[PDB]
């Protein structure tokens, strides 16, 4: 019954609670993306995202497996889609990297890890953050 819903500054929610440090590492790059392809906020060194790489993640996750055999692209670095949830997360690989994509109400979260950060802390900072903002909206 209590909407009590806030929201914070958003690059306060990349800089603070997405590039947070996690076990000593931290991400690589980070970004919050509108489903639109609207960028707004993205970290300091995260790459230009092509609109025809923003419509192909949306595909993917209306409809699992279509950046799957093709690859998944952002600014010109291919990423291996590896297991990701149907319709919520998509998940890629680039040798020790990798990155980690979760699907909000109105918005999309992205994290990129390189070694020696683990696909599970960048899933972690993502989703949980994602989930949030899903309670939200």
């Amino acid at each position: 019954k209590k909407a009590a819903a806030t929201n914070m500054s958003w690059q306060t929610y990349v800089d603070d609670h997405l590039m947070c440090d996690v076990a000593g590492n931290r991400l690589t790059a980070a970004a919050i993306l509108g489903q639109d392809g609207s960028v707004w906020a993205q970290s300091n060194n995260f790459p230009q995202v092509k609109p025809e790489e923003i419509q192909g993640i949306k595909d993917d996750f209306t409809t699992p497996g279509t950046l799957a055999p093709t690859g998944l692209f952002l600014g010109g670095n291919k990423y291996m889609v590896i297991q990701g949830e149907p319709n919520a997360v998509i998940r890629g690989k680039k040798g020790a990297g990798g990155v980690t994509i979760k699907k909000t109400t109105q918005a999309l979260v992205f994290g990129i890890y390189d070694e020696p950060m683990t696909p599970g802390q960048c899933n972690l900072v993502v989703e949980n953050l994602g989930e949030y903002l899903i309670e939200s909206g």
